[PDB]
């Protein structure tokens, strides 16, 4: 991988592998959304972020903020084949004072066709109290550095739906998964579960009946609070809905509190 | 990747991944595995294999014929660092009637130091009966293109840790971790449950603090029947010690036996 020649956004390329794919031979969504963090660490390296698993500034190493991710929004169009070559490219740009994006890219590296775009939004939090907070000048400068400065977005479109309000499902939920709990594969260098397990969990409660017939188009994700490693989650859906459409929530067994809220689309094959 | 010259081996690259390593920066004993099955992979659709996800060999398909892993055993001198390159070498051999084996060597790509070693034995089984049988002589004389004709052995020594039998834990187990079942992110192509992930479920009863100040040094699995998509496993581990554990996975409701297995640990 390597930063494009103006320096602005990173490309890579992963050949999938075998284990990364679903009973279709192509890459399933937890697949996708690990390359696209894996691309996004290696922007982060590229254009000198920390190495620590925490990609901070150096301003926010000072003040003890980290990045925590508010919203995860995929789209695709077609997944990759066992054995095909995807390239991803990827960019971050500020967002004032509320907080930073990293949008993401995928085409088919034979064919130069766009098959997926991606975007996430992040909001800046205190690592000791977990207390959001506005970004600084300080950290807008430093985006400033290796962000574009005219808007590039993975979703230009007027009302789309990578932005769009996500309701709380009402019990009682259609379907669900209960007690699932993260085990340490489940959790990144720093101990934390990683984003795309919550994507797992999410899908856990989708009928086995829609997998088989149908492709998942869009997924959009809110994340509200992290799982702990000894959490235990119930993962609730409910169908809203050619396309099948859910509505999701992952909350606490124990208490009930909310930790995601989200929606999928589904096209039938 | 790509077979060597005498194309009588595999050899492929691999870059270690944000998401792959651990507390200390350096990949999983499951990234290692996840490798070490992808190389296997390659290495099988390179010699002409079914590319279906079931490996199988012509005269396999024309009997209904599928592998089932008996055991594997990993060693690991070194654990790659997050970035860093490691290059996986691969062979097979056929034992006979008993099975077949694949063997790996795990390399430093700068160095060129060996970091880890491994082997793994693999018994012939009816995909519709689930029954076991010996290897025959036209699946032999199948693998006979493509294997070393002298034995070529990961693990060479007489009576080394990777053959050793391992006992059955006694109840009380002094850790367990109840409860654990697996979603689809753990399942393969075929919707079976991945190898690595009874890796995972062994390694769930392990204590944290064994976790925080010990390495992984060897692995010795035992694989005696499939957990299914909707079994729910108990995975049980006592200390008989360097930190020696035994292991025991089972299903949660009637306890039959799926795995059994020990690691070894050293002191960081
Ligand atoms: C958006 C958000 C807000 C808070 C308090 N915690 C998160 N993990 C994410
Ligand atoms: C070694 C072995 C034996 C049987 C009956 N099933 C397995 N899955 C593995």
């Amino acid at each position: 991988g390597s930063l494009t020649e103006d320096g602005l956004s990173y490309k890579e390329k992963f050949v999938v592998r075998s284990y990364e794919v679903g009973s279709n031979k192509t890459a399933t969504v937890e697949t996708i959304a690990n390359l696209l963090q894996e691309v996004g660490c290696n922007h982060a390296q590229s254009v000198g972020f920390s190495t620590d698993g925490f990609a901070t500034t150096t301003t926010m190493r000072k003040l003890h903020l980290i990045w925590v991710t508010a919203r995860m929004h995929i789209e695709i169009y077609k997944y990759p084949a066992w054995g095909d070559v995807v390239e991803i490219e990827t960019w971050c740009q500020s967002e004032g004072r509320i907080g930073t994006r990293r949008d993401w890219i995928l085409k088919d590296s034979v064919t130069g066709e766009v098959t997926g775009r991606a975007t996430s939004k992040w909001v800046m939090m205190n690592q000791d109290t977990r207390r959001l907070q506005k970004v600084s000048d300080d950290v807008r400068d430093e985006y400033l550095v290796f962000c574009p400065q005219e808007p590039r977005l993975a979703f230009p479109e007027e009302n789309n739906r990578s932005l769009k309000k996500i309701p709380k499902l009402e019990d009682p939920a259609q379907y669900s998964m209960i007690g699932l709990k993260p085990r340490r594969a489940d959790l990144d260098m720093n101990q934390h579960v990683n984003n795309v397990t919550y994507i797992g969990w999410v899908l856990e409660s989708i009928p086995q009946e829609i997998v088989d017939t149908h492709e998942l188009q869009v997924i959009t994700l809110d994340y509200r609070r992290e799982c702990q490693q000894d959490d235990v989650v119930d993962s609730l859906t409910t169908t809203t809905s050619n396309d099948s459409q859910f509505l999701h929530l992952l909350r606490l067994s124990g208490d009930g509190q909310e930790i995601n809220r989200g929606t999928t689309l589904w096209r039938k094959k």
